[PDB]
């Protein structure tokens, strides 16, 4: 009470933030891009700006433990912290992060098929396995792991984004039971969340063994991970069913085909993310070596 948190409320103040564009929205919340210029001659660093879509209080408390979730990552491909803006006269709350020109690998993968082979997608593999090895070291859970999280800087470099669902262990568990749980992006989740709401370093890695399947589809029309599951689970099912059959088909070893194109050994290191078996899972530091190993036996 006596001495409120640190805060650097004069580090970005909104005067100087100057919107540039509408970039989309990350989970819970609007991303704009903005030139933070304090020198008012036109220039500055050019920023991303997270704001909420709805600010309600309960959506502020989950904003500031994604804010402080941020803050305290440092990693090459973990989207950088810059600060926050608190506007309206110090009334509203904005995440200031950097900006990455090429948006989501999602969109990058479908926009730039021109400049992507499999050496680049095995660069990405192996730079997300490094975020995640480190994100690991901290006990947080990312719990929505998917292309469309992933940001890309430039042809060579990729970085995890949106901690908008993130969670931090406790001290004393392997894993996370979410007991709030909102629109969730079943198609990613490992079936121990599905059936369980339970979430751990594991449950992250069968979600990065979506990624890498996303990564090899090339975003190809068809062959998202929603649309190969409901052409699996029948295309006409709604609602809670879906669910139901997704469940089932998970439990009983239904998965994702191997993408055109994709060599055995990477399906491989997919399927064995996909395990139903959640200690027999590889730890992301066993994916980030093997993913360097394939990429460094390669001739060159
Ligand atoms: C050509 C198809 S397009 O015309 O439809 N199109 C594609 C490019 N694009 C775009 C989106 C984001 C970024 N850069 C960015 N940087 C940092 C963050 C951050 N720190 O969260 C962020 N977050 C946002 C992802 C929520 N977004 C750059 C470009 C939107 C318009």
């Amino acid at each position: 009470n006596l001495y409120f948190q640190s805060m650097d409320p004069t580090q970005f103040e909104e005067r100087h933030l100057k919107f540039l564009q509408q970039l989309g929205k990350g989970n819970f919340g609007s991303v704009e891009m903005c030139r933070y210029d304090p020198l008012q001659d036109n220039t500055g660093e050019v920023v991303a700006v997270k704001k909420l879509q709805h600010s309600t209080e309960e959506h502020l408390r989950d904003f500031e433990r994604e804010i402080e979730i941020l803050k305290s990552l440092q990693h090459d491909n973990i989207v950088k912290y810059k600060g926050v803006c608190y506007s309206a006269g110090r009334r509203n709350l904005k995440l200031i992060m950097e900006y990455l020109p090429y948006g989501s690998l999602r969109d990058y993968l479908q926009k730039h098929k021109e400049r992507i082979d499999h050496i680049k997608l095995l660069q990405y593999t192996s730079q997300i396995c490094k975020g995640m090895e480190y994100l690991g070291t901290k006990r947080y859970i990312h719990r929505d792991l998917a292309t469309r999280n992933i940001l890309v800087e430039n042809e060579n470099r990729v970085k995890i984004g949106d901690f908008g669902l993130t969670k931090v262990l406790p001290q004393d568990k392997e894993y996370y039971k979410v007991k709030e749980p909102g629109e969730s992006p079943i198609f990613w989740y490992a079936p121990e969340s599905l059936t369980e709401s339970k979430f751990s370093v594991a449950s992250d890695v069968w979600s990065f063994g979506v990624v890498l399947y996303e990564l090899f589809t090339y975003i190809e029309k068809s062959k998202s991970p929603p649309a190969e599951f409901m052409r699996m689970i029948g295309n006409d099912k709604q609602g809670q069913m879906i669910v139901f059959h997704l469940i089932e088909l998970l439990k009983n070893n239904g998965r994702l085909p191997r993408p055109d194109g994709c060599p055995d050994e990477i399906y491989m290191i997919m399927t064995e993310c996909w395990n139903n078996n959640v200690n027999q899972r590889p730890s992301f530091r066993d994916l980030a070596l093997r993913v360097d190993q394939i990429r460094d036996n390669m001739a060159g």
